[PDB]
């Protein structure tokens, strides 16, 4: 098998006015498209080096694998974390865990926003689930480094703070992007990942 | 493919008094043995992950692959860079290149000493050849990060500054270890690696 660019589950303009059609179309059809292709290229190179036992080449491929592989993991999740049917607050057991672990829904939003704005350079903000501790956890990740691969936390909600995700519309004012994106969060999807975490 | 621990080109005591037999035995039969075994286990997990397209697992395995993979690369080179017949100064084209790029042999030693002593924590000092620039270059690497895999430079001479390489004999006094190791440098091996770069 090879990786494929997943279609967006909605129209490019479905998230307006919070994220405009130009960003969505570029962020999916150009950026993510490149990560999948580069990911498949790196995996093939990594396969040849492994068959040859060329460990030097394997390690030299690690930055491309983490960046483009992480890109595929993160963005594929990101599209499902957003929806025109999104916004508002989650329900049921996820809403209860958020209040228990962060005090309230608004406190959680403040913490994830602060983590996302606090990224200096490129990276991501994540809400995750800690299997060992059995509760939610917020983390920030540099560049395309994916949450679970580098921290073991299971991703529930990611916020792409790469400049290409918002600069066209919001320019340098990243907090304006963070303010707007809460209105299109697909809490239905995020709830599925949370419920999938417990057994 | 199954990597294997290469036999040492000499007995564990052949580098005394500069590196004592206990260090050599532990550094080869324990530390390096673990890198090969851990490298093989990590490589086997990669084959499964690649076959499954599990990119998260590939990225999670990267720290173990670089540390143990790099360990295998570096230590395998390190042993050949040392010899009971070593020490003194190189000759021929290697010596002529060292004088040109670093001013003199003694000046070269000061620069490689300073790079090796300057490593805070675990890492390596390397003399390398820059193929693109066509000259020698000194660099430091953190942990077991290998020179070529992370910098593209071809390794000519490596100095292990992990504490397990000198602490038993020299304790915290790494500069005494660095001074002593010059007595067992296998310049014949370093010359072969250098001449191989100008094919
Ligand atoms: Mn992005
Ligand atoms: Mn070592």
């Amino acid at each position: 098998m090879k990786h494929s660019l997943p279609d967006l589950p909605y129209d490019y303009g479905a998230l307006e006015p919070h994220i405009n059609a130009q960003i969505m179309q570029l962020h999916h059809s150009k950026h993510h498209a490149a990560y999948v292709n580069n990911l498949n290229v790196t995996e093939e190179k990594y396969q040849e080096a492994l068959a040859k036992g060329d460990v030097t080449a394997q390690i030299a491929l690690q930055p491309a694998l983490k960046f483009n592989g992480g890109g595929h993991i993160n963005h594929s999740i990101f599209w499902t974390n957003l929806s025109p049917n999104g916004g508002g607050e989650p329900k049921g057991e996820l809403l209860e865990a958020i209040k228990r672990d962060f005090g309230s829904f608004d406190k959680f939003k403040e913490k994830l926003t602060a983590a996302s704005v606090g990224v200096q350079g490129s990276g991501w903000g994540w809400l995750g689930f800690n299997k060992e501790r059995g509760h939610l956890q917020i983390a920030a990740c540099p560049n395309q480094d994916p949450l679970q691969g580098t921290t073991g936390l299971i991703p529930l909600l990611g916020i792409d703070v790469f400049e290409h995700a918002y600069y066209l519309q919001y320019k340098n004012v990243r907090p304006d992007y963070l303010k707007a994106i809460w209105n299109v969060i697909n809490w239905e999807n995020v709830t599925e990942r949370y419920m999938a975490c417990k057994k």
